């Protein structure tokens, strides 16, 4: 009755450690990942302190090695000060992350010249990822061409954005992109229900026409990634709600529902949650690692999923068909039917594996 | 000085066993593969007997398990008689191969309706590969759309073909393709030297404009594959020369030369010889497997490479920069500096590995 899948990869998660551990930490976030059929995550650098230099990366790496229950890589974050300073640690990171729209004080870039400096100084063989909305997608693509390298665009959310990327790919430009589940399964039609606080997310929820354009242009989407952005309900409902949805525990159930409805194939799903993440970020295979799912079980997403400390979900009330039954990670049962069974610290930094280093010319 | 690469994959080799073992057998062909930095091969079904039914597949699987020095998967071949009969063994094969142009009596398909029957009966989740030249590419793409599934086009050789595939990808159609090294590094300009016998290959060598279109449209090429088609010199020079070049031992040196010249990146190469073959054919990772190459060593391709029984090469005289120094396959030294060190039978059928089965809905 079950289906065996390879170990799935989420290349865009915010696990909030160090500095935001009331929202989530490595142990709780990777528990959420395992319960969602995810066995490897790439953690974003907008923590407190942000991962914008070698000492912060060193700290975050040890916190993750001690807290993570699944395997991981850590992004470095581009700042207005660190271009040309990351060469020694660059290869130990998942990649470099550029935050090109409204963001946290330390990751804010004031000028496209600062983008150029990062594209010019970051090692040419290592991944660069950009949070780039609307015309920013076009702008960062221009910077990538001027510096003659590739770029990966995070959470594409709009018809405008996916059609621009489509046009770039038609010209042979080296761009890849990812889409998050809330931009495939939620729209403006849901804002009435969510409210202005819970509904706050960046990129914001799109129109029904945005959602339909993403599905119509599935061929253009290289990866699915949750953009797991845990904030507590108190923060989402308060005066200055931060953007973001939790999503690790709901991503695969939502997508398996789409597969069961014929909206995409099982292969389409596995290209976007396994093969393409591997090849874009040069992430290594995980030995004796697999996920068993039940495609027949129908359930309704509750007000909060078991594991994320976010303790809320924007998908509450949606009917889904598909559930993660068992996860085996490197030969150990990591998850069965609502219980995580590997301790904090079982997870490892895949960039330290010999097969996890990005190949490079001498 | 050396560079470590993952285990490379050649998804298009003719190893001639059973029935053509004077041209090559599993032991000699996989020795050639290892010497070329290849650790996994997909063997084509136009053997004698051809692999067009379960008994022939059973035989070929045992011959490969006994003779192969690297890991492998075996293609099934479409015939005018076997549509609807391969469902029980389909999942044990690399995929289904359709020979849509001039070919061997048993793989000859008389009618596009026979193509349709295979697309309709072959399991929808398993790979289909087509030898399709010129307008045949358009025709098989039409059949793929009518049956609403994907197709992979072998050895794209012409500007006409790569631009058609480019246009199909721009419309979001599920098509992938491979290009062989002789269509990137040889042209009509070389036929004077090769002669009409040695120069016989299908698809035939292209014009300089064909070669330049393939390089210009590298973004459209998903895989490199050798189309290793060993024939003895006596056969290539005789009255009725069969088409094909040997290529396993020269593919990587040629491509590494191109990398060293800046014609493509190391990543471009590894996408096309590792990641994309994996994800198109759902081939499993190989544990503790890697290839060490020396990018500085300049040498001239001789009149024949050491291992292929073909005992000739069309690349004789070309200057290359790049050489395979060491291959480790599943923890054992398989190749060092001109010597293969794993015996016939070390190789395994990757479709029998748990991680080597193609995921499918229940
Ligand atoms: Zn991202
Ligand atoms: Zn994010
Ligand atoms: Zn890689
Ligand atoms: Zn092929
Ligand atoms: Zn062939
Ligand atoms: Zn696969």
């Amino acid at each position: 009755k079950l289906v065996r899948l390879p170990g799935l990869i989420d290349v865009h998660v915010h696990l909030r450690e160090p500095g935001g551990t009331h929202k989530e930490d490595f142990a709780s976030g990777t528990a959420a990942a395992l319960a969602g059929g995810i066995t490897m995550v790439c953690a974003m650098p907008n923590t407190r302190p942000p991962i914008i230099d070698g000492p912060a990366l060193a700290l975050a790496q040890k916190l993750a090695e001690a807290g993570a229950r699944c395997d991981f890589a850590l992004f470095l974050g581009a700042s207005s000060e660190n271009a040309g300073t990351l060469g020694t640690v660059a290869g130990s990171a998942a990649g470099l992350k550029l935050y090109l729209n409204e963001t946290l004080s330390e990751l804010r870039l004031d000028s496209v010249v600062q983008w150029m400096e990062h594209f010019e100084t970051w090692p040419s063989h290592l991944p660069i990822v950009a949070h780039a909305e609307q015309q920013t997608v076009a702008a960062v693509l221009m910077v990538a061409q001027l510096t003659q390298r590739s770029v990966h665009i995070c959470h594409v959310a709009r018809k405008e954005e996916i059609l621009l990327i489509k046009a770039a790919k038609a010209r042979g430009l080296p761009v890849t992109c990812e889409v998050a589940p809330h931009h495939l399964f939620l729209s403006h039609d849901d804002l009435e229900r969510l409210g202005p606080g819970k509904g706050e997310v960046r990129p914001e929820l799109g129109s029904r026409q945005d959602v339909e354009a993403l599905w119509e242009n599935m061929a253009v989407i290289d990866c699915f990634a949750s953009d797991h952005a845990p904030h507590t309900l108190e923060e989402k409902c308060g005066s200055r709600p931060p953007p973001g949805f939790p999503g690790l525990e709901t991503m695969l159930p939502l997508l398996l529902t789409a597969v069961s409805e014929g909206r995409l194939s099982l292969d389409d799903l596995l290209q976007r949650l396994h093969h393409n993440p591997r090849r874009i970020f040069h992430l290594p295979p995980q030995e004796d690692t697999y996920v068993e799912v039940d495609l027949e079980h129908e359930w309704t997403i509750p007000s909060h999923m078991p594991f994320s400390k976010a303790h809320w979900t924007p998908f509450e009330g949606q009917k889904v068909k598909g559930t993660v039954r068992r996860v085996v990670l490197r030969g150990e049962v990591a998850y069965i039917d609502g219980q995580v069974l590997v301790p904090p610290g079982y997870g490892q930094d895949v960039r330290k594996w010999p097969q996890g280093a990005v190949p490079q010319l001498p």
